[PDB]
């Protein structure tokens, strides 16, 4: 029974392994006649690109293919249907079948504009769209294949108790949302290099960026897989809670490293397009200014986790602590997309001026105004977190003594968080009167800089103060 269940994975994982090298030799030979091809160094470049890229694709199905047995593995070691468990593994081995045809496909794709390009035709510029294009189109199958594999891995969590299957349930939310949000992150660093191949950039350096960012998928699908893994390794009601806070916490630490290596290559790939002085200045401006609200909002929602976890050890059921930890991870998302947004209509602008089809005042007026953004964005989560830190009180604050103080103390963190953002929309609507009267970019960024970091610094205090008085209420 459960020995012949563990026969068929240990197979099944077997096989794949076999598709997974079989799959490998086949394109490691597909790459030597896609070097012959290779006529000119432009064409090369792009061809070493197609080839190690489908080395990720192909290294990226495997691991997730994997995932998913030793996923069904787990449920065979705690009670599993094996008939459930050979349909999960069968549509495992299609899907890396999938994969494998389509790390092929995309080798097709390079030996076509190859000999093309050489050929004639295909300039340069089709040839760095193309590695851009193929960039997309990895980014998205990886995120699909790790969409597929987390469904089956969520209809093999097996828990027999209501408490614990919540707690798998929120795994499968909390993946699928953080895994949704790294996609789109490394979507825009491949919108990014889009826009720095049509103004002007050498491939070259758009290609490491791409690389960089295909690779952060499959590290980031690994983890999300090894953490999954975690949550199926489970006992206490109260274990199961601090599990869901912790592994809540993970998402967003992991969420956050995505959004700042992503901003990273935003960065490196504004250096290359922006060859002028005061258009450099307002893209490190804006690069600066979204990686702080990329900070702001880990650390709100890391309050937001932290306050969930004095919720549980006061006794907080694990439902209602779900919800708010739910509410929390797509809050962070919300920003990582928001922020990303505006960093990628930065990139936008600056290469508008690099044609020269706008001037640099109208550089400066657009990153102010950008800036005011990020501040508003920020602003409207500092109200959301609170809104949700004030519900958590609200379950375990029962002594009407301690509720009132709670509550008291959830007001003056909404009354501290507005009047932080008056002082920041102030400083903004004062350095966007600066850039019309003529004033350089150095002085205004500077000054924009620190009043972003000042909301920063107010936000942080401010839940400081919140998640003191949440503890004290869990101490009584």
């Amino acid at each position: 029974e459960k020995e012949e269940a563990e026969e068929v994975v240990k197979e099944a994982l077997k096989e794949l392994k076999k598709l997974f090298e079989e799959q490998k030799k086949v394109n490691e030979e597909a790459a030597k006649e896609l070097e012959e091809t290779a006529k000119d160094e432009k064409v090369l470049l792009a061809a070493r690109f197609a080839v190690e890229a489908s080395r990720i694709a192909n290294k990226a199905s495997f691991d997730l293919s994997k995932f998913a047995a030793d996923a069904a593995a787990a449920a065979v070691e705690a009670g599993a249907d094996i008939e459930r468990v050979k349909e999960v593994l069968e549509k495992a081995i299609e899907a890396q079948k999938e994969a494998a045809k389509f790390s092929k496909k995309v080798l097709e794709e390079a030996a076509a504009a190859a000999a093309l390009a050489e050929r004639g035709e295909i300039t340069e510029e089709d040839v760095a769209r193309f590695v851009v294009e193929l960039a997309l189109e990895l980014l998205k199958a990886l995120f699909e294949m790790q969409r597929f594999v987390n469904e089956l891995a969520a209809e093999l969590l097996v828990a027999k108790d209501e408490k614990v299957l919540l707690a798998a349930r929120f795994a499968v939310e909390a993946s699928k949302i953080a895994n949704e949000a790294s996609f789109e992150l490394s979507r825009f660093a491949a919108e990014a290099a889009a826009a720095a191949v049509e103004a002007g950039a050498d491939i070259e350096r758009v290609a490491e960026v791409l690389i960089k960012a295909i690779e952060a998928q499959a590290e980031a699908a690994k983890f999300s897989a090894e953490v999954l893994l975690k949550a199926a390794a489970a006992i206490t009601e109260e274990d199961v809670a601090r599990f869901v806070v912790e592994l809540a916490l993970e998402l967003l630490r992991a969420l956050f490293e995505m959004q700042r290596f992503v901003n990273e290559l935003a960065a490196e790939l504004l250096e290359v397009v922006a060859k002028d002085e005061k258009v450099l200045l307002a893209a490190r401006f804006a690069v600066e200014a979204s990686e702080i609200a990329n900070k702001a909002s880990f650390d709100l929602s890391k309050f937001a986790a932290d306050a969930a976890r004095a919720a549980v050890e006061a006794g907080a059921d694990i439902e209602r602590v779900a919800e708010v930890l739910i509410e929390a991870i797509k809050a962070q998302a919300e920003a990582a997309k928001f922020s990303a947004e505006v960093l990628l209509k930065a990139a936008a602008a600056a290469a508008l001026a690099e044609r020269g089809e706008i001037t640099e005042k109208d550089v400066a007026r657009f990153v102010v105004e950008l800036a005011l953004e990020l501040l508003e964005a920020l602003f409207e989560m500092q109200r959301f977190v609170n809104e949700l830190a004030a519900a958590l009180l609200e379950v375990v604050a029962k002594d009407e003594e301690v509720l009132e103080k709670a509550r008291k103390a959830v007001e003056d963190s909404k009354r501290e968080n507005e009047a932080s953002f008056e002082e920041s929309r102030k400083a903004a609507e004062a350095a966007a009167a600066a850039v019309e009267a003529g004033a350089d970019i150095d002085e205004v960024a500077k000054e924009l800089i620190e009043a972003i970091k000042e909301q920063a610094e107010a936000a942080k205090e401010s839940a400081k103060k919140l998640l003191e008085a949440a503890a004290e209420a869990a101490l009584a």
